[PDB]
C-alpha cells in the first residue's frame, strides 16, 4: 500500500491481424465485446450448410485487410445458440455491427455490397478519420 510510479513502465506492444475471428462460444464473443469495445466489431452468422454464407466469408477475408482498425469475427449459429438465442438469431447470413459494447446496427439477409457500404460507414470512427 505505498508505491512511487515515478512516470510510467514499459512493457507491452501491439500487432495487426486482418483475419476473421472464429467465435464457438458466448464467453469469447461476449468478452470481445469488451475488448473491441473502442474499434468496430462485425459478428456474422455463417452456417455449415447455408450456401450464402460461404461467399460472405471470402469477402469478410479481404474487408479486414482494408480496414486495418476493423475487428471481423464470424460465430456459429447453430454452434453456439447460447448467443443465438439472446439475440434470437435464427437466420443467416447475419452481420451484427457491436460498438462499444452495444449494438448499434444490423444487416440482414447475404449481401455482398450492402455489407461493405455499413462496415465503411461505421469503420471510420477512429485515426485517419475520412
Amino acid at each position: 500500500g505505498s508505491s512511487g510510479s515515478s512516470g510510467m513502465a514499459a512493457g507491452a506492444a501491439e500487432a495487426a491481424v486482418a483475419a476473421v475471428e472464429e467465435v464457438g462460444s458466448a464467453g469469447q464473443f461476449e468478452e470481445l465485446l469488451r475488448l473491441k469495445a473502442k474499434s468496430l466489431l462485425v459478428v456474422h452468422f455463417w452456417a455449415p450448410w447455408a450456401p450464402q454464407c460461404a461467399q460472405m466469408n471470402e469477402v469478410m477475408a479481404e474487408l479486414a485487410k482494408e480496414l486495418p482498425q476493423v475487428s471481423f469475427v464470424k460465430l456459429e449459429a447453430e454452434g453456439v445458440p447460447e448467443v443465438s438465442e439472446k439475440y434470437e438469431i435464427s437466420s443467416v447470413p447475419t452481420f451484427l455491427f457491436f460498438k462499444n459494447s452495444q449494438k448499434i446496427d444490423r444487416l440482414d439477409g447475404a449481401h455482398a455490397p450492402e455489407l461493405t457500404k455499413k462496415v465503411q460507414r461505421h469503420a471510420s470512427s477512429g485515426p485517419s478519420s475520412g
